[PDB]
């Protein structure tokens, strides 16, 4: 049909009460905002109006507020250059000039007095608008490490196997010095004959040598992605494929030779599973 719809209709006539909304506090603005009449004036809930109107405005009240106070307050730096800029500030409900200084520059792009120098206001025009990964330069660690070939479940066994020769070499990883894992591969993915991961504790010195099977390596540096895992040692395997999936692409930055190698900076069992804090690594190029 071409004809308006009911739907259409009553969609249009709320939006219309929450635009008369917006109208009564551009107008009534610096004043005594009660949320239970403005409640009344678009016909909802007082326990519902917040959420409507960030749903439709896309900023709730206290932002939209204030932001259109700095728009006012930037109208009145551009053009009343003989407001002293304390006053301004404080017009516009900020305590301090600093702190009004920081919302202007931290919601428009430039600094107060040089808006008032040279406004750019197409800038201001166009700047009305999960995991966090990051990029460090990984300093070249010498390790001492023992490395799996084998089943990835016999892994834990081999890993008791290093646990232990920190205690009867007395070399000690444990305080002043780091515990890696470095993980070549995937266990699903690629074939448990082949599977390998290196169980590596930093050292300050080489270790001589051991019939143990512990031997000297080195992480080396440079350009390099970080995530930080916060779980299981179960649940590191996803949030290396988020790597993989999300950061790669948009990155647009090349992996280097090395594997994937992940830092415990809280210890396994020490503190709960729950708790635990691990940092994924990926080498870049």
């Amino acid at each position: 049909f071409q004809g308006a719809s009911m739907n259409d209709l009553i969609s249009a006539a709320y939006s219309e009460r929450l635009r008369r909304v917006c109208d009564h506090i551009e107008r009534h603005l610096d004043e005594p905002l009660s949320i239970e009449a403005l409640s009344r004036m678009a016909h909802s809930s007082p326990f519902h109006f917040h959420r409507q109107f960030t749903t439709w405005s896309g900023l709730p009240l206290y932002r939209y507020i204030q932001w259109l106070r700095l728009r006012r307050a930037s109208w009145r730096l551009a053009f009343n250059p003989q407001d002293k800029v304390i006053d301004i500030a404080l017009d516009a409900g900020f305590q301090n000039p600093e702190s009004f200084t920081r919302a202007f520059k931290t919601a428009f792009g430039q600094s107060p007095r040089r808006f008032r120098q040279s406004p750019d206001w197409l800038a201001w025009h166009q700047r009305v608008p999960v995991m966090d990964v990051k990029i460090v330069e990984f300093p070249p660690t010498r390790v001492a490490m023992l490395t799996h070939l084998g089943h990835p479940d016999k892994v834990n066994a081999s890993a008791a196997k290093f646990i232990a020769w920190r205690r009867e070499t007395g070399q000690s990883p444990i305080a002043s010095s780091q515990t890696f894992g470095i993980a070549w591969h995937d266990p699903q993915t690629t074939p448990p004959a082949q599977f390998r991961f290196d169980i590596c504790g930093s050292v300050r010195q080489p270790i001589a040598e051991n019939d143990v099977g512990v031997v000297n390596s080195e992480i080396p540096g440079g350009r390099c992605a970080v995530v930080r895992h916060q779980g299981s040692l179960d649940s590191l395997p996803e949030s290396v494929w988020y790597l993989f999936r999300e950061w790669l692409p948009a990155s647009g930055e090349t992996p280097r030779d090395f594997p994937v190698f992940f830092q415990y900076l809280n210890f396994v069992h020490e503190v709960a599973e729950h708790e635990l804090l691990t940092d994924i690594y990926l080498p870049l190029r």
